């Protein structure tokens, strides 16, 4: 475990992260896909071997020794609000546990669903608060990865506020 174990935020793609392991925010079906999907597929092509696994699962593929966390939230275009919730918040505990299998440090962590899944709502504050549901029990150093400047405000303030 992390000594102290914390959560950061930092605004720049995941391919370039300095974390002991990447969660992808994959597809069901181990496509490229867009987005951050496509980073990681561009910087771990090798990590998507048999990496397809079901909405609100994580399959973890090693990239040599590099581990990637392949996490299937829902698209919100073909789930209800309440079921596409359920899933969501199922695809972080799924994390949570492979990153406490792992036995890693530090984890890189995008916010899932919030991309071309969120169904265009913006479900940052949704996505954030079940990610923190699932990985605070965990002791590793949790960074998360995000593109858009205000996005990563309101992320740093929603850390910020519970320390
Ligand atoms: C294509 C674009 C990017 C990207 C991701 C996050 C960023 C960023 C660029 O500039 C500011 O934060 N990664 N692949
Ligand atoms: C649309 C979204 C992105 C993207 C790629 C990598 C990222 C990311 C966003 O947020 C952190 O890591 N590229 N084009
Ligand atoms: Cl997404
Ligand atoms: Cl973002």
């Amino acid at each position: 475990g992390a000594m102290a174990p914390s959560y950061r935020v930092k605004r720049m793609d995941i391919a370039k992260n300095d974390e002991e392991c990447v969660v992808n925010a994959a597809n069901p079906r181990g496509l490229p896909g867009d987005g951050v999907c496509k980073a990681v597929y561009k910087k771990w092509p090798e990590s998507f071997k048999n990496s397809a696994t079901p909405v609100g699962t994580a399959k973890t593929v090693m990239c040599g020794t590099y581990p990637v966390i392949h996490a299937v939230g829902p698209n919100f275009s073909n789930y209800t609000e309440s079921e596409g919730d359920r899933e969501l918040a199922a695809a972080y505990r799924e994390v949570a546990k492979e990153v406490t299998r792992l036995g890693v440090n530090s984890v890189a962590i995008p916010l899932l669903s919030t991309g071309v899944y969120s169904g265009g709502k913006d479900r940052l504050t949704q996505s954030l608060n079940h990610l923190f549901t699932a990985m605070d029990s965990t002791d590793a150093d949790v960074v998360i990865y995000c593109r858009d400047k205000e996005w990563e405000k309101k992320i740093s303030e929603a850390i910020q506020m519970r320390t």
